[PDB]
């Protein structure tokens, strides 16, 4: 992970998948995951919020091009 890891889901809930962040990825079915395996919460270090790593990496694919993902929540 690239952002600050949550020992615990918080109560934001994914942005990707909309689904809770205590669940697991909704994407997981069909996403280029690399080390985000499916149930993985991190607020990414930009913003710092909060969202299913591998969803991001899913959608990370279109901003935040460096080495990580970007942030659904506020597109950050
Ligand atoms: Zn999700
Ligand atoms: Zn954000």
């Amino acid at each position: 992970n690239y952002t600050e890891e949550l020992k615990v889901p918080p109560d934001e809930d994914c942005i990707i998948c909309m689904e809770k962040l205590s669940t697991a990825s909704g994407y997981s079915d069909v996403t280029d995951s690399k080390a985000l395996g499916s149930l993985a919460v991190g607020h990414l270090t930009k913003c710092s919020h909060a969202f299913h790593l591998l969803c991001l990496l899913a959608m990370y694919c279109n901003g935040n091009k460096d080495g990580s993902l970007q942030c659904p929540s506020c597109k950050t």
